[PDB]
């Protein structure tokens, strides 16, 4: 078996190799890239997301998010403030401000010591899921605007049409700014490209003890879990590595710089943080291998993670034993 300690694999595709995605994504895996739960990518040196960067100030995050922290160091929860809207560029300026700036640090270490410290004491403000592109209509590489959509993924797999649309988000980071813990809707796979500013770093379980993170998750959360069967659905809760390697959780690390995509494999549990300013892209997707997992995800039904349209036509067709019972949840 390939990668089997679960190792997160970096990739550098060749400009010839970067043409067919499906390919590439199938490549990675015939090498055990999916094991880790996530891959970084690197495209080749001739390849461009967009010319610049210069002319995005005037995209709005209508409702920027102040992430508010509850808990210990190690193991808390964060609820979203909802916050009055303001353009990319005075997010940015935001970002740079003395009281929001990433800290003097030495190295990515050292940084990511200065996180776990410290990131319950404040509340960096997210503008997360914001629908929009920023690939340049004549990227046909990677674009993450341009590929095969899950409804149509389905369809090829299983036969069946549904309705649904599938469109990239993009999140403007501070330092500080904070995913939970999660797999992706339906146990998807995630793409991400950092288009611009500081890093993310990365923490995932390898998804074959996925059930590990989830186990240790109800152990540390213990109100939520008797809330729902499926809290982490609720996308709120973190755990450091420190608590993950007290509790023998198996996970990895990485830092995404500007410039490279991370794919999310099914059923692979992910969180991190921004280094400070940056802007990236995402966008779930899907492979024939993703079925299964779709048809094995374990969905939130006490209500509070909304489930989108699109994700509706996904329960239907391949949860139709839940489908009645996680719908009232939705309405
Ligand atoms: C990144 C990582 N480091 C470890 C060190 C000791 C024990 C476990 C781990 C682990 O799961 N991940
Ligand atoms: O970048 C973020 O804040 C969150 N991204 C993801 O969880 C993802 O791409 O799957
Ligand atoms: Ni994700
Ligand atoms: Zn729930």
């Amino acid at each position: 078996a390939q990668n089997p300690n679960c190792n997160i694999m970096i990739f550098h595709p060749t400009k010839e190799e970067f043409n067919d995605f499906d390919k590439y994504i199938a490549y990675m895996e015939s090498q055990g890239a999916h094991r880790a739960g996530l891959a970084k990518i690197i495209p080749p040196k001739e390849w461009k997301a967009r010319e610049t960067y210069d002319n995005i100030s005037e995209i709005l995050i209508a409702t920027p998010l102040q992430q508010v922290a509850s808990g210990r160091a190690g193991v808390f929860t964060q609820y979203h403030k909802k916050k009055k809207a303001m353009t990319v560029g005075e997010y940015r300026h935001l970002a740079n401000s003395k009281k929001y700036q990433t800290p003097p640090h030495q190295n990515f270490e050292d940084l990511e010591r200065k996180y776990w410290k410290n990131r319950i004491y404040n509340s960096p403000i997210y503008g997360a899921d914001i629908s929009g592109s920023l690939f340049d209509e004549n990227t046909k590489q990677w674009n993450l605007g341009h590929l095969g959509t899950i409804q149509d993924l389905l369809e090829k797999e299983c036969g069946v049409v549904i309705e649904g649309v599938n469109t990239p988000y993009l999140y403007f980071g501070m330092w500080k700014t904070t995913f939970a813990w999660h797999t992706e809707d339906m146990d998807l796979y995630s793409i991400n490209y950092l288009h611009l500013g500081e890093p993310k770093t990365w923490y995932v379980v390898p998804p074959e003890h996925g059930q590990r993170l989830e186990r240790l998750a109800r152990e540390l959360f213990p109100g939520s879990s008797r809330g729902c069967g499926a809290f982490l659905r609720h996308k709120v809760a973190l755990i450091s590595p420190t608590v993950l390697k007290e509790n023998g959780i198996p996970f990895n690390r990485i830092t995404q710089e500007a410039g490279e995509f991370m794919v999310t494999f099914p059923y692979g549990y992910h969180a991190g943080f921004n280094h400070g300013f940056n802007c990236a892209e995402a966008i779930n997707f899907a492979t024939p291998r993703w079925i299964d997992y779709g048809k094995m995800a374990s969905q939130c039904s006490c209500g509070e993670a909304r489930v989108t349209f699109s994700m509706d036509a996904f329960v239907r067709i391949l949860q139709p034993e839940r489908y009645d019972l996680w719908k009232r949840g939705q309405d």
